[PDB]
């Protein structure tokens, strides 16, 4: 079995895309949330809360053959993967397209402009926008395919498009294609574009914070005053790489991935099971081979919904006991949806690396029905990992749990 | 230490019904499931009249409500499938299979109808009528894979395969190599797909689909002078993987074992194919089963009866086994059933090395000479006893898949 490090991190997120400029924001203790006013345009939603990207530029030396093939959400993806790369040092390398590399990547939804003409075709037979390019930006694995294309990779596509799993998901499995040889680079992310029907989802089921004009203030992490989550958008990804491979080249190396667990909780399709949630992190220790004990600090998935915080804070005490460490960087971004675990993901990894460890921002009262955890607030913490965890618990009861341990 | 898996269940929801019996008896007939379709003149710019739509389908009276919500058409066919497949298998109201052992691996080219209506004209004009609390679950890319998973309680990993047409091989592919790896004891893999104009604008915007409206019996096409395109069809298939001491301690009645699977993409067009990465596809599944060219008796072709598709397909086929390989296309009696496709077609494929009995590809009566020589069978089923057989499917944005199946006499 190989050994897997990784050697690129980048994205585009609320905060920013260099890692100096989101340290300075995270340190900053403002959140990115804002008002939505132009959301009035929609009939019946609640919440006029977002944590959109201060906007999305566009580099001008992409080519017309590639882009007409993107939305929002693969042109993320790809800007995302761009800046990894170049991080790991393959800016003009022209032997990852030679097969051994792949990409693994999804999105909870695909873009805007094709779901509305498809559903207006439905709707009254109209035709008008609905392209041969329609499909490819709407398509359930347009992110992982954009990517790809985009740098003409020939290794597998692992289109792991599971909602809120989507980044989280990626990094496991490219982790493992790695691992058992099928691959000796992956590409390995998540993304999602902001919308009115990507917050819908969330908003019919009630689990969207309202406090409209309270955009700061929200949302609230293990805080005994939230009232729901806010969604963001953006993109993330981590270059896996083998680690003999890496080594050869002198590769500066982030992190190594030592564990990965997943399952289901097989019970409720919105309402999250603990025992199982618990279950999924056991999974990743067991994979890693080491004790609970092991693990400095969780990143948790902390969406500020009131079940999911309970549900993950007891599933986090259950492994670990009272003791461990643990913040939300949704506080900061919102629930960043198809893009949360890959930009968790390389948050964490930045932040191990620093010592350095953000609070859950707006978490004032630690909410009784949580369980007692060592919850970081107020002022960042100083830690000194050997190994960090980041969970992430998705629609369906699908759960997710990475392991990366320190590389000095 | 990697373990070995095989398949002790299979089934579908299919334009041939689902029992084999029944199925073979249409293989045997002779006659394509395609026909025309004049609702689709509802739709304003779609020039293809032909479809492979399934002849019925009506939800089995026993499935719970509280269950069947987060479901439109293409999920339930996923369920459909997937519920035959595990009878198939001897895990009917057995629910040990729910303690996290067995995983799901599914997808397919899109969620289903409704909701994509709801959510598009809410894009459209703002109104939220038919929005849900449900309408994202039925129109989710994971649709497919949750409510197979969710159906049965299931605990283990969920490998969400959504590819458009490589969606039931890459199912069968990735939960193979989870089975292989030790990850889960059992997986039901296999891909779905409901007919919708959407799905079908899709190809007919490529102008990949056939046109000849008024001869439904007459296409598709494949690897012929005459074809003109494809027909879109539909349904959904399941099998279910299992390690093999497992399968072996329960006494369970063993279909195959899976020896191999490939998987790369061209890098190079999103819907023109690349001979040479598709063979390398087929030669990364002959590497994995560490197996010669010459081990595989017959190939199931992907077969689309596209003008490029099948010339690219033939040549790569013939690259990597030269002209003597006998091949067939099942899409030329069920159509392109495009996220059920590799499934199916994996299915179809294993019941036919049973059997030492293999479909001609319908409606090929003279060999394009574009196409690379290779033995397309054809007239009348071809006997074969395999040692090995191999399934290819070859999707959007160059996605290639190559399966590798052991008779297990
Ligand atoms: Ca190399």
């Amino acid at each position: 079995m190989k050994r897997v490090v990784i050697t690129g991190m980048g994205g585009v997120t609320a905060l920013g895309s260099r890692w100096d400029e989101i340290e300075a924001a995270l340190k900053a203790g403002r959140n990115a949330v804002r008002r939505m006013p132009d959301w009035d345009y929609f009939e019946s939603l609640h919440t006029r809360l977002a944590a959109p990207l201060p906007g999305f530029a566009q580099p001008a030396d992409w080519p017309r053959k590639k882009t007409r093939s993107m939305g929002r959400v693969s042109m993320y993806a790809v800007r995302a993967s761009e800046l990894a790369l170049a991080d790991a040092g393959f800016a003009g390398d022209e032997s990852i397209s030679d097969g051994r590399m792949g990409v693994a990547y999804g999105s909870s939804s695909g873009s805007v402009e094709p779901i509305r003409a498809f559903g207006t075709m439905l709707e009254s037979g109209s035709m008008t926008d609905v392209t041969s390019n329609s499909y490819v930006q709407m398509m359930p694995h347009t992110t992982a395919v954009n990517v790809s294309l985009f740098w003409d990779l020939k290794g597998r596509i692992v289109p792991t498009s599971s909602a809120c799993a989507s980044g989280s998901q990626a990094i496991g499995y490219a982790y493992e294609n790695i691992a058992m040889g099928k691959q000796t680079l992956m590409l390995a992310g998540g993304a999602e574009e902001l919308s009115g029907p990507a917050v819908a989802v969330f908003d019919t089921l009630y689990a969207t914070s309202t406090r409209n004009d309270e955009p700061h203030l929200t949302p609230r992490p293990f805080d005994a005053k939230r009232d729901g989550l806010v969604v963001g958008e953006g993109a993330a990804t981590l270059v896996l790489e083998e680690y003999e491979h890496a080594k050869a080249r002198g590769a500066t190396i982030h992190a190594e991935i030592v564990g990965f667990g997943c399952n289901s909780d097989g019970a409720h399709m919105t309402q999250p099971t603990a025992s199982t949630m618990a279950r999924a992190m056991q999974l990743a220790l067991e994979d890693a081979k080491l004790d609970a004990n092991a693990i400095a600090y969780v990143n948790a998935h902390g969406t500020s919904t009131d079940r999911g915080d309970v549900a993950e804070s007891q599933a986090t005490a259950r492994t670990f006991g009272e003791r461990m460490p643990i913040s939300s960087l949704k506080s900061y971004v919102g629930h960043t949806l198809g893009a949360c675990g890959a930009l968790e993901a390389w948050w964490t990894i930045e932040m191990m690396k620093r010592n350095w460890y953000a609070p859950t921002l707006n978490l004032t009262e630690v909410d009784p029905a949580c369980a007692p955890l060592d919850y970081i607030r107020g002022e960042a913490r100083a830690i000194d990992a050997e190994y960090v965890m980041s969970n992430n618990f998705a629609f369906g009861g699908i759960n997710t749990s990475l392991i990366f341990r320190r590389v000095r």
